[PDB]
């Protein structure tokens, strides 16, 4: 197609943002003027990977980040800037420690079996005061705030703005909601090819953060930003397709699922523990797993299990929180799912229970309850560790560092509880 | 001898404090007038153990705390109050979950082999502002404050007072020091029969806390009370004796130790991990083990190993911190030591290294680095768990609760590091 330089001329783009996601979900970007896009579209932009979360050294050569021209997004709030998602290349080949590179690998394995992952994201977020002390709306205070029309329309301006951008960009948004915590929201768009979805996820986090700042607010995807309120989820909708456009998950077993889906499901259940460290990747993530419901169970149309079946041909994975890496998250679910399929794994009986009331009477395999045990879990699950490749160890290394960091902090809790021993 | 009522008349005691130490080292006491001492000396004082750290229920009968008349201490700063240490009795028998009861059990086992434990305590403590924000002396600020004559004599009044009390009570004190952190002190008295020492430890913590308050200050034994300073140790000096007054630890092997001592030592090294949860019993304890030196090694005249040999017939155990239970600490070291002796256990080679410089090159068995792993360690070491009896599980239960408590706190560290994911 027409080179990025040519688009830059027709559509009036003055600068490109060349962007990649590192192991921690941090967006690293670089701002290049149009007069330079041509050269980089082809050779990529040069960063020093040791400065980002990539487990590299100062002595290594600068990595090259090659833009995916198919990913261009003209910032709807600032049209002269062109945003681009990029693969980090190192010494010729794509760098297997960058998340988009790892996602694209797992996809290629699945591809060569005529299996195509498609997923949707439920990115919840709070809107907060710029200084982070409190939610953005002091009038949002009732016990059960969910779907509060009052508080919802109080933030219409910023919501509507971002939703309309999504309409224009073609993501096909269909709903905007106030969620179950004061100050918390969700905006939903259509499911798509994993890679498409992933980019959209990385960009959505940027847009909402960016737009909210322009309205003198702040967006946070943090798992548990307030001691007194529920946290941010990032539940995921999954479906496997053939190139021929057929839903491999749709079938005639129970609930409308095929045997293939139930092996995929078995894969999830099989790797739930190590999978946990990846979609609950921060010390803060583990407040949510210590409310009650930390047990490994599906499913059915029921919001009380680690997995839900909403409809024929779909699994909802109610495990990942807001801190989830947009590329590392699909990547790792895919790994565990392809295993389910390749080892014809057994999910076990369904359970139509409400686990909040009747989950104590069920004997159930339990998820890890803190980062360290979670990392330990990922480190032992070699099937998983292999599906992500060199990334897995890098991740584990960083998160073991973060653990130590958090544990070295002197809390008021320590001093209140121990000053008197 | 003359009943406590008679002493009360000669020595002018108006009230008795009947005291016991619970699983957390908390001193539970009760204030009884002299007119009532007679009855309680014999039947004990009635508390409801469910209200203290004893793993009991409201439905249980009130425990009885029988004073040990041999332990009387007339508060040197308030002579009309008589302090007494007590065994918690429950339903006839001594309650095996109370620390003094557990210490006295292990001692009785050792006793029936003509083995008598004797130990000294190095109780370090900071003096702080009453509100706990800072050390008590703003003029104590140099890099290497240890043995600072200036700052030492700046707190002469309160030190000298407490030291002189110890002279009068017969504990045989021999030195008072400013320790290696700003605001931190140590006062040393003679070693003695474990049980004697233990009471003296429980009372020392009370006296220093009490006297310092009378001087408008505050004492803390907390492991790590300040982010910027070193912590409180509670190193212990150990020696085994026969009734005939002979030091079973004194011999002709290396360094002047007998084979018996080296099996005891082996016992320690053998149970170091599970022993850790007991003498490092708080979430706060684990800052000190994550400075560098968390490795299981003795020894010799060297302050870099988990164990030190200062002289013929003595082991110094450099493992316990200020939060250590005065009864649970001897109790548990004794257990691990009697095992060493009964299984003729092997400590391994000595190592005359400085572990701060040359400890990374040694392959060494590593202690647990956080409360939970520590509790796990104690739970698996059944030899140890058996030597303390019913206490061990109670302890483990409480500390697993404390862990959850600490992990449920929302720190500023979480919010600074995660608000932006």
């Amino acid at each position: 197609m027409t080179d990025l330089a040519s688009i830059a001329r027709e559509k009036g783009i003055e600068f490109f943002l060349i962007s990649f996601t590192d192991l921690l979900g941090v967006q690293r970007a670089k701002l290049v003027p149009a007069r330079a896009i041509a050269d980089m579209a082809v050779n990529g932009a040069g960063f020093a990977g040791f400065a980002a979360w990539l487990d590299m050294s100062p002595a290594d050569a600068d990595i090259l980040a090659i833009p995916d021209p198919e990913s261009l997004i003209q910032l709807p709030w600032k049209p002269s800037v062109g945003w681009l998602a990029a693969d980090v290349h190192f010494e010729g080949r794509p760098f297997p420690k960058a998340p988009r590179v790892a996602l694209k690998s797992v996809l290629a394995r699945a591809a060569g079996k005529d299996m195509h992952l498609k997923h949707g994201v439920e990115c919840e977020f709070f809107l907060i005061q710029p200084d982070g002390s409190a939610i953005s709306d002091p009038a949002d205070t009732q016990a059960k705030p969910c779907y509060d029309q009052d508080a919802l329309m109080r933030r219409f301006d910023v919501i509507a703005e971002i939703c309309s951008y999504m309409v224009d960009l073609g993501w096909g948004p269909y709903q905007n909601d106030h969620e179950d915590a004061n100050g918390q929201f969700e905006m939903n768009w259509d499911y798509a090819d994993a890679l498409v979805t992933a980019d959209r996820h990385a960009f959505f986090k940027f847009m909402v953060k960016s737009v909210a700042e322009r309205h003198g607010l702040r967006a946070t995807f943090m798992p548990k930003p307030f001691a007194h309120l529920t946290g941010n989820g990032c539940h995921t909708h999954l479906s496997m397709w053939t190139a021929a456009g057929d839903n491999l998950f749709e079938g005639d077993g129970e609930l409308g699922l095929s045997p293939t889906a139930y092996a995929f499901l078995g894969g999830l259940i099989g790797h739930a523990k190590g999978l946990t460290a990846v979609v609950n990747p921060t010390v803060n993530s583990y407040k949510r797993l210590n409310a009650s419901p930390n047990t490994i169970t599906y499913g059915g149309n029921n919001r009380t299990h680690m997995v839900r079946i909403p409809d024929a041909g779909r699994l909802e994975l109610r495990l990942p929180d807001g801190a989830a890496n947009p590329y590392l998250m699909p990547a790792a679910i895919l790994a565990a799912g392809l295993d389910g399929i390749e080892t014809q794994a057994d999910p076990g009986q369904r359970l139509d229970i409400d686990m909040y009331v009747e989950g104590h009477s069920v004997e159930a395999e339990q998820l890890p309850l803190n980062l360290l045990d979670a990392v330990r879990a990922l480190e032992a699950d070699e099937v998983l560790a292999g599906g992500l490749g060199a990334a897995a160890a890098a991740f584990a290394k960083f998160k073991r560092a973060e653990w130590a960091d958090y544990k070295s902090q002197l809390t008021e809790w320590e001093r209140r509880t121990t000053l008197d021993c």
